[PDB]
């Protein structure tokens, strides 16, 4: 293994190279080498770092001095050190004989020069210096030719990669010059890394108290900045003493970012810090990530990599631009590969313990430096000054990790001030230019800010290691799909935005989902009274207050989230923007901006519509009407003809809702998805108002979704005739709702349980609505051991006023068990697959390894569950949802790539597939075809054989691995139902 | 303003630290800014000149003098003396000194008068006189005056010059007293005492040794961290000295850095598992630093040696073997002899002290680090705070609480360290206390002890004491000195039995805390999370209640362990308990950890080291006192109780011989350990051939049923009141509490008929033991929740009584007792209502009520509203005035008993004295009570309040109403005052 000391010393040496403090790295290395025990901790790569850093400052003498230390340690110089030495020799410009002698010494060891250069990664400047040194010597350069980017030879991906002649790739509507200007704006945003957005909430005319509060907030922040600068200087001096002593220090890490940048960033953190508060460890991780991102941006700027990125990006923009024409159309990643932009050396992050130590130091400096009076400076500096941040321990013992809470007075000051400027990170806001193509897992999305492929922080290092272990050829399909999802252009709808802004400014609406303001919140009417003075009653009053304040606290968190989302929507209202997409561990694609994203809320779904415009065509108007009926949720069981007829019947309501959403009949409010229903009525009204519906262009996406996507995968895997009919895989004239059947089975179980002693069924009698059973089914299948999913089922039960909330906790558990039995009964295949997957997972977890599998697309997925070793219950429960999530992601990526060959704009939000109304029919045919192709491959057998290779061939526990082999061998038998029927089924997605 | 005070305190500390160039850096910056020059006060200039005189640098002092000249205010007499002091050091010419005297004479009084007017240090006054001597004008030093004596009739007999005085002399020889003084001096210089823990020490396990080694490494790591943080803060503060801002650097310099580091560690040891308030800790840290600083300053000056010589001369008077020709009071002896006066006795200003304490506390919290020391990982990668701040519900208020982490607590328990560190003030003195010549200086010789133990109202009360004539203070000071002079020895037998029970569980009835402190609760609760949301919350609340109840026992265990630790440390050594005065004036023992007032067990342990023979009546008194401790036959006469003692004598002897394995009759008694000790003293008496020959060290307690009620019944002379409280002579003693219980019972019957069900809850549970505390809360409690909590605690002890309505029952009980008192006694109500109305009106005006006792020591109520508090002053005044009268009566009794030679101390109502002395003490205390009420206290109170508040221009109309209220004093009743002398049941 590798001990922690090497992972701190290596980080310190590399960091000291990036800060031009080589005399200090030399000092520390001298002290370390001098002590025998510390010399053991010193590794060859650290020496290959110190020498390389000296080898850029043009110092050959110190290089040979460190070489005396390398020989003294007994290490043998590797390919890296020889190359650093050759790169240093050229700078001194000594005669070619020395270079030839170095080549002779290299020849004595088992090493070459071209092979050594290929094997060991080097910077472009240093590689050029080495090459120039070799050119000075007698040997010619003799550079081997490059390797043309390979393509995936998987049966699923051979269509997209083999271009042939059937290519109709899409091109962005915006002209090339507009894309370049947008890129320059995004580049400016990335450089400053702070986006200032006007607060959407209406600003009242400032009162005298409000003005005073703003002057207080300005004075305080300035005092906090001076204090932060002083604290940073003191910490830097102490850490420099640690450098001279010979112990690992964070002094270069502090040096990498400018002092003013550190101070301003900490102040920005305080503004972003919610009233609720944030965990200290999370805050430290966030601070370290911000420091690393701003350092990567600064390093790229000083190196000149940014300018090369601009030229390469402009050439890449020519492909996307409609006006510019490229002779051979190719996928965006492939085009970027043809340009050959150089992946940055600094893209890789620091080691995780060092990052934690740095972030904790920044948070500790912030709390100690910032002090404000509880009295808020109303008395003349008589009241004690107390730190703004307060460490809070949930458990008194030092074993529980403490968290951080903002000052109560500071929160009040923030409210009273009502500042209109909102500070956002560059990563947080959506990109103003098309995202950088995902050439590699590590490098993609935001151009200047590194975005790792895995958004999840749990198990991040392991999954990334698997990503690099996997051949790049396999990864490319997922990377191409992610690039395609990023390339889609989004424009904020003006009308929907205006209506939500209206409601948001004053009161809001709960049914619509516009969060209520603090004034609306149920504040307690009176404080403890003389009659209530009894300590029992006072304690009860404090508990009710704790509940009321908890509800108010949640409402503030929801309104603040809505405020940020609508402020970004207003900011990006007139400007076309691109949402980059990132992959979780399960492989589901999630948009990188947290604050503004379509998945997060229904209102966000309504706001977002495609900037690119495609005409409706003959069937587009009908698809819009069918979409409108789907959003209401009326006649879901009824076929698409009945839905269209209902749309014609309710057309008068549709038009009236479009003309007046607020003062109208408000039929859209009655619909299950109100804002999306309103947007669809404001597109159908525009279509009918236009003389030709086919001529009219529908920006708004149309969403097609299976009732449960996991159930359809399970049904496909087992080929169950009953299962296919239930989830609509089998063609039918009338679609069958899979949730209704689960509800009926839960109802018969409820009747049986009512006869039994248990009263939970009696409590739930008449309240087991179909929507609750749908959320429960999704929680059971997609969600694994989730407190939030169970809280969501509980939330659905709470929404029903008639249902008593005294037994909501056990009613939710009962619903989870009854659904888990219902599905297992109705679906013969699903239970067998789930049981086999769980049994295999538990056996792998017990042996001490985490379950690892490769998706049919090719990207490896590893469960990140860690018992403080794999967690037996979590891994065994986690494997069926994660496997079916990986299958759903693979099907979505296949659908996306094939729809990109035909030119359709495709994005995926949860189960729903979003595309233009004209494109819907083609997208439906493509997704049925891809689903059939995905399940045509023997998914279960491939998984069984990969698990056998990964874990069954284990010396440590052969017998348990033998039992695992026996359970893996008994794969479920395919049923009578034909796979090809899925293509013919128009109700597979609807 | 406050800042000027802060800068002045900084200047005084700077002179002692000798950082005068640093003071000159601050002074020039302060003069340069016009506003800062206005902030500078004349005294700041005088200070630095005195320091420059010690240094000898004449030109800086001349610069300060010119700076005074530039300011334009008159040059003060304090500065001229400092200039002369400087001139003396470098051997300057006398003629210039005579010119300096001419400047001193100008705009000032004459050379003698100017010297008298301005206070100076012992070196300073000598230097000023020596500088005066060289000049042609004569020094003309004023003649001294003999110490004044009070002319008040009550204290006239005490101060009478007739040679009837027979002051008691301590049994210990003079040489032994000097050795004890040397031991006390060694304790004072060290300032800390190490005592072996009474609790049994188990053989250390491997885990226990590992925890001890870890604790040692942590405490030395803490000392390194504190020393480095202290140096860094000192450097920053020195940079603030140059910036001219307020700095705490000289304060930190006055105490040695090693001493400060060790003080911080001692405070961590003092902090308990529950935790202590941060502001209180800051005050305690500043007080400890001031005490150590005063000890160091006295040591370096050489005042300590003069104190030793003067105190040995004082010791000769107390010593039996040494003979003094003229008997004098202990204060009077010191006044006649040369008296060392320490200028540094006066404390630092309170806001600066708060700032210094906060700085020390912050340094303590950030410097120290504890990681819990994972034994197997041993990796320092976690937040490491020894102390954690809690919101405690009120976050806007931002009250500061500092509590140690449970990990520390578990480690301290695992190590089971025997050594315990106590402050010198905390432990009882090993030598007789210093005589109370002045209010500010008394009690501990090296550690300053102010008269006012209370921190609330401390400033105002001390100012009133200084305003008060010295002789009136002197009478109370003489009484306090007499109480301190009493010698206490720990009874070995009682302590042994307590230690054995303390080691092994003990007994709740005996008050012994329980070491296990376990409470049935699911230990792991539910291993899977949330078996049921309600049940989880229920168990969490139940575990929280168990944690609180267990913490109660831990605090009681620590208090008892500390008590016995001190009792063991002082078991073989005679010690003296100093006594101070609260705002009311009811004297209190200075040592907090070990005191007789604190617990009954301490009362049992403590017996007089000085020994007086029983005499003919001593055995009878001891038997009577045994009956008093049990509390049986209280109604029955003093002869019947004696007969009962003869009846139960076999049980008495058996219990003394075998307390643990005997009939345990003592445990059944109301005061068990006291009963056991008295049974061992009666057994020792009967074992001896002559009981009169036998010497009884044990005190005998004479206590009135209610001291306050007797005062009330005496002031109004109501016949019914006097008969109930035993002032009227009776053959069968009448108990006031029994009558109150009967009246409460009839009110309970009336309320039971009414809709209110509180009476039904209390039916059959209003026992006299409970009704007694309520009377004490009405008569002595001053809007105190804690006394009402004591009533609730008494209700909880009865298992049958439901605790669901205990709070309402306590409120009902206090109201009914209050409403039983007024109807039972007309005089008590007539006086209480008048006092409650007068205080209310004075509180409305905006002045706190101030009144002078018949002895003459002023008493001021300290209650404040964040101005006087309306709901506090009116309730507070009847008990505070009664407490002042009770204190006056006890002081008069103490002084007259001292004249006779009886050893007298007072613990609450209970008067403690030797068994032979009891009869004489009884007669003396009846005589003093009659004399105290012979003076018209109500009229004197009314006249003094008229002088203090009625002559107010601001609100004359309210003052007129107050004048009318004061004029209507309650009329004297038919009952004769002289009857109290004839009544043998006043105290019993």
């Amino acid at each position: 293994q590798l001990s922690g000391q090497q992972q701190r010393l290596l980080a310190f040496f590399k960091c000291c190279l990036l800060t031009d403090q080589l005399p200090l790295a030399h000092h520390l290395l001298v002290v370390h080498h001098g002590q025998r025990q510390k010399r053991k901790l010193l590794t060859l790569d650290m020496y290959n770092a110190v020498m390389l850093g000296w080898a850029r400052q043009g110092a050959f003498k110190e290089l040979v001095y460190v070489l005396f230390m390398v020989k003294d340690a007994g290490l043998t110089p590797d390919l890296l050190s020889y190359a650093a030495a050759l790169q240093c020799m050229g700078r001194q410009d000594q005669d070619a004989g020395t270079i030839e002698r170095c080549l002779e010494q290299m020849s004595q060891e088992g090493l070459k020069l071209q092979a050594l250069f290929t094997a060991v990664l080097l910077s472009e400047e240093d590689r050029a210096t080495v090459l120039k040194a070799v050119h000075k010597v007698k040997p010619t350069f003799s550079l081997p030719p490059q390797l043309p980017p390979p393509v995936n030879t998987s049966k699923l991906l051979r269509d997209v990669y083999a271009k042939d002649g059937r290519v109709s790739y899409p091109k962005l509507h915006l002209p090339l010059k507009t894309l370049q200007c947008l890129f320059e704006k995004q580049l400016h945003m990335e450089l400053a890394s702070r986006v200032c957005v006007v607060s959407v909430e209406k600003p009242t005319l400032p009162s005298k108290e409000v003005k005073h509060a703003r002057k207080t907030l300005k004075t305080l922040r300035d005092q906090w900045e001076k204090a932060l600068c002083r604290a940073l200087r003191e910490t830097k001096n102490r850490l420099e003493r640690e450098v001279y002593e010979g112990r690992f220090s964070l002094y270069p890490f502090l040096c990498l970012l400018d002092e003013r940048e550190v101070v301003r960033m900490l102040l920005q953190v305080l503004q972003a810090l919610p009233a609720q508060g944030e965990s200290f460890t999370t805050l430290a991780r966030e601070l370290s990530a911000r420091t690393f991102s701003r350092h990567v941006v600064q390093r790229q700027r000083v190196s000149g990599q940014v300018q090369a990125l601009q030229n390469h990006y402009r050439k890449y923009l020519c492909l996307l631009a409609s006006d510019a024409e490229v002779p051979e159309p190719c996928l965006p990643r492939q085009y970027w590969e043809e340009l050959g932009a150089p992946e940055a050396l600094r893209e890789q992050p620091w080691p995780l313990p060092v990052q934690m130590e740095l972030g904790k130091l920044l948070a500790e400096m912030l709390v100690q430096a910032t002090q404000m009076p509880c009295s808020l400076d109303k008395p003349h500096r008589s009241s004690r000054l107390v730190p703004v941040l307060y460490h809070v321990y949930s458990f008194r013992n030092v074993q529980q990790i403490g968290i951080l809470k903002p000052h109560p007075a500071y929160v009040q000051l923030l409210e009273k001030a009502a500042e209109p400027t909102l500070t956002f990170e560059a990563v947080d806001v959506p990109m103003l230019c098309p995202p950088l193509p995902w050439t590699s897992p590590h490098s993609g999305a935001f151009l200047l800010s590194p975005t790792k492929l895995m958004r999840t922080v749990e198990g991040a290092t392991q999954h990334q290691e698997l990503l690099e272990t996997c051949p790049p050829t396999a990864l490319h399909g997922a990377l191409d799909a992610l690039t395609q999802l990023g390339n889609c252009a989004w424009r904020v709808n003006g009308r929907v935005l205006d209506l939500v802004l209206q409601l948001f400014q004053a009161k809001g609406c709960p049914q619509l989902g516009v969060p209520a303001p603090p004034s609306e919140a149920p504040q307690p009417p009176e404080a403890h009274l003389p009659h209530s003075a009894a300590p029992a009653r006072k304690a009860e009053l404090r508990r009710e207050l704790a509940h009321c304040q908890k509800v108010a606290r949640e409402m503030h968190s929801l309104r603040a989230e809505a405020l940020y989302r609508l402020s970004l929507a207003q900011h990006l209202r007139d400007r076309v923007f691109w949402l980059p997409h990132n992959m979780d561990f399960r492989g589901r694609t999630y948009p990188c901006p947290p604050h503004f994203n379509h998945l997060g809320s229904d209102v966000a779904r309504a706001l977002l519509e495609f900037a690119q415009g495609r005409p409706l065509g003959p069937h587009g108007l009908d698809w819009l009407k069918i979409h409108l009926v789907n959003l209401t949720g009326l006649k879901k069981r009824e076929p698409l003809r009945k839905r269209l007829a209902f749309a014609e019947e309710v057309m008068d309501d549709i038009l009236d809702s479009a003309d007046q959403p607020l003062t109208g009949r408000k039929w859209w409010m009655g619909a299950e998805e109100p804002w999306q229903t309103l947007a669809c009525c404001m597109e159908v009204a525009n279509a009918v108002r236009a003389s030709d519906p086919a001529a009219y262009v529908s920006h708004l996406p149309v969403h097609q979704d299976g009732s449960c996507n996991g159930l359809q995968h399970y049904a496909a895997l087992g080929r169950d005739s009953v299962g296919a009919a239930s989830v609509n895989l089998e063609p039918s004239d009338v679609p069958q709702d899979v949730y209704s059947g689960v509800a009926a089975q839960v109802e018969v179980f409820r009747r049986q349980d009512a006869q039994r002693g248990m009263r939970v069924a009696q409590v739930l009698e008449g309240f087991i609505t179909r929507k609750v059973v749908k959320q429960t089914v999704m929680t059971v299948v997609y969600g694994v051991t989730r407190y939030g999913g169970r809280l969501q089922i509980e939330k659905r039960l709470r929404e029903l006023s008639d249902f008593p909330q005294e037994f909501v906790w056990e009613a939710s558990h009962y619903l989870v068990r009854q659904v888990f039995k219902s599905l297992q009964e109705m679906f013969s295949g699903t239970r067998a697959i789930q049981h086999w997957l769980t049994e295999s997972a538990r056996l792998i977890s017990h042996m001490g390894s985490v379950v690892e599998w490769v998706t049919p697309l090719g990207v490896p997925v590893i469960q990140p569950y860690r018992l403080d070793k794999p967690n037996t219950r979590k891994q065994k429960n986690g494997f069926p949802p994660n496997f079916i999530h990986s299958l759903d992601s693979s099907h979505m990526m296949l659908t996306a790539l094939h729809c990109y060959r035909k030119g359709l704009t495709f994005v995926s939000v949860h189960d729903c597939y979003w595309t233009h109304a004209a494109d819907v029919s083609v997208m439906n045919q493509v997704c049925r075809e891809q689903f059939v192709r995905l399940h045509s491959e023997p998914i279960l057998q491939d998984l069984s054989r990969f698990l056998v290779k990964r874990f069954c061939s284990e010396p440590q526990k052969i017998l348990e691995a033998s039992q695992l082999k026996e359970t893996l061998q008994a794969v479920p038998k395919p049923g009578a139902f034909d796979l090809e029927q899925v293509k013919r089924s128009t109700y597979f997605f609807s």
